[PDB]
């Protein structure tokens, strides 16, 4: 599913995102935006050839299972394919352990190089919540 803005704001919302450990709605959105353009089935393959999933792409080097990722861990305790669903529930419910880690939500590269430090209110303006 390609999410619109206004249509992630309000689902992010929902399963309690917005300033969770602190961060705004507006970060979580930014970071939908860069990681994934708010496709759900958006993946793409890093360098350590670990794959990155879904929505917030979601690594499976530490967070999901793939079966192709050697020396990995799962501490979503979920398989990857999971989070390319229509639902985002998979998803939130892994960003809310990962954003809890120790490092915010810089262990998203593009939160940390595009949103971080912007005027992230911007991505909710004009949506109803
Ligand atoms: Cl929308
Ligand atoms: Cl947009
Ligand atoms: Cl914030
Ligand atoms: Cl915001
Ligand atoms: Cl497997
Ligand atoms: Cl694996
Ligand atoms: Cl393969
Ligand atoms: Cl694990
Ligand atoms: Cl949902
Ligand atoms: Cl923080
Ligand atoms: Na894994």
């Amino acid at each position: 599913k390609v999410f619109g803005r206004c249509e992630l704001a309000a689902a992010m919302k929902r399963h309690g995102l917005d300033n969770y450990r602190g961060y705004s709605l507006g970060n979580w959105v930014c970071a939908a935006k860069f990681e994934s353009n708010f496709n759900t089935q958006a993946t793409n393959r890093n360098t350590d050839g670990s794959t990155d999933y879904g929505i917030l792409q979601i690594n499976s080097r530490w967070w999901c299972n793939d079966g192709r990722t050697p020396g990995s861990r799962n501490l979503c305790n979920i398989p990857c394919s999971a989070l390319l669903s229509s639902d985002i529930t998979a998803s939130v419910n892994c960003a809310k352990k990962i954003v809890s880690d120790g490092n915010g939500m810089n262990a998203w590269v593009a939160w940390r190089n595009r949103c971080k430090g912007t005027d992230v209110q911007a991505w909710i303006r004009g949506c109803r919540l």
